[PDB]
């Protein structure tokens, strides 16, 4: 094992590889969400932009995890990336619900890795997750909750008009 | 025939003259659409601007075809320009449907000329159409499809209010 | 099928989805190559940068194909992404050989799609591939051939020293 | 004891004094390494600069620990500083191996203090170490591992030439 590796368990090394797979799967789900909203029969440019930006954020998350794996002397192992759960994502409301479920799953994977690091007494891992992931995930989930509330308030009223207004006046 | 003319069939020369007529007819249709939306009893400035800009694009298309006709040593022949199909264009939805039908007809005329150029082994014509027309037409048809979807989503909800919002928040 | 779709075969639509999968698989292979070269026991920063930049290029290729799919009124369909062919990539020479084999496979997939577009008389597809893919692929394969020649000239001489010099004086 | 001291154990206070001694000992070792590489019969300016910069980093580490000791109301106690382990440091490879062993020892002292802070429920200490020391130490050890790999690849090939090239083309 590495000349540099110190206090870095095989359990954390494997969990980090699994977390990379989860973040790349999430990036791929957001790519599908973004292009769905660019369809000529869906055509919500602000929604497409919101999800394409999240695809980039999740890929950057995966890349940060891979850099950290190499800095600790672990070995990156890539697995197949499962396709997204849907081919078509319904309304803006349906899509934002699917996104908040996906973010909560990433959050729970972060909290599980944090607990593993704590059990393995790995403060560099705990610091890394706290610094680069946990606060960003909480902020993103809160933003998605705010969006869900605003979408629901609008499409209860008058569904097509409310989806247009949310895209025009909240998203860009 | 020209001192410059080389590999330029009489079939392509005639089809180019017909395509100029189609583009000028389209420019004239967009002029009528634009001024309809400027009527005091229609009054959708963003819609008028959208169609007036397309009138200019179609005239520029015709002018590019005429320049190319002279560059190849063909002879421009102008015919009567038929008036537009309607005097009044209904709602924004009606108008955008009429526009996408007109763009699909220009697209099919481009594809027909491309096929003629291919049959006549005229790669300069094929390159000209690919470079200046085919991609612009696909992009425009996609934009009109996106508009149709957004208009339909809005005027299903509440017709007059939805037409106002589309003009204010999408068009300018 | 789409309000916008015109002259866009189901055969091309499916081949475009397959080509997106190939480009995303290639992006993933380049991500693995890049992080392999960042390992503390490999440590060739210029090589890691070369492959990470190609990971971004291949993802941008996939995104361009998806935009084009929507512009033509086709429907993006995502499949599972197969993991890369290796977990460890050997020397710079081994890696550059694996990269040129992967680029030739993408090139052959582009040429196959071009031939399908030609058989289906789809000049917009032929133009799209010629404009955004075919010349970039030829230029990249030539650059990789130049690299392979320089690496082979260096590591024939004195393997570790030659790999260091190539990374320091050609790559960045 | 201090008017300001709160939740700051005598065990942590003593361990912080010991850690200051370790960091100043490391600074002194890097001073000796730097001046060894400036000898007219060694003469590797980039290597001398690398170690002199680390001498400054380790002294800054000690100074940060002393500031923190006073901020918590502990009392700085200075002990004799042991001379470095060698008077002459051999090749660049020998020196970089000695440096990575010294950094791993500082890292293990940081992890031991983190574990003590955790046992004493001292989150300010845990935060201080995570913020200013743990990530810097991991990044430095990874950089030294990368250097060791590159030096070994070069001096396996042709020892004197490889040491020159590493100094000229990696270090400055
Ligand atoms: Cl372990
Ligand atoms: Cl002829
Ligand atoms: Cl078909
Ligand atoms: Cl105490
Ligand atoms: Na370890
Ligand atoms: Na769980
Ligand atoms: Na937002
Ligand atoms: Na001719
Ligand atoms: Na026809
Ligand atoms: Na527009
Ligand atoms: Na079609
Ligand atoms: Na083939
Ligand atoms: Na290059
Ligand atoms: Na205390
Ligand atoms: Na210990
Ligand atoms: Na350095």
């Amino acid at each position: 094992s590495s000349q540099i590796r110190q206090n870095y368990s095989t359990e954390v090394e494997a969990a980090v590889n699994r977390l990379v797979n989860l973040y790349l799967r999430a990036s791929y789900t957001y790519l599908s969400l973004g292009f769905y909203f660019d369809r000529d029969d869906v055509a919500l440019e602000g929604v497409c932009h919101f999800f394409r930006e999240l695809a980039e954020e999740k890929r950057e998350g995966a890349e940060r995890l891979l850099k950290m794996q190499n800095q600790r002397g672990g070995r990156a192992l890539f697995q197949d990336l499962q396709k997204p759960s849907q081919d078509e994502w319904g309304t803006t409301l349906d899509a934002m619900k699917a996104a908040i479920v996906l973010e909560k799953s990433l959050n729970q994977a972060l909290l599980d890795l944090h607990a593993l690091g704590s059990a393995q007494a790995d403060p560099h891992l705990c610091d890394f997750l706290e610094s680069h992931f946990l606060d960003e995930e909480v902020k993103l989930i809160k933003k998605m909750g705010d969006h869900l509330t605003n979408i629901q308030r609008l499409v209860g009223s008058q569904a097509g008009l409310g989806e247009y207004l949310f895209e025009r006046l909240t998203l860009k």
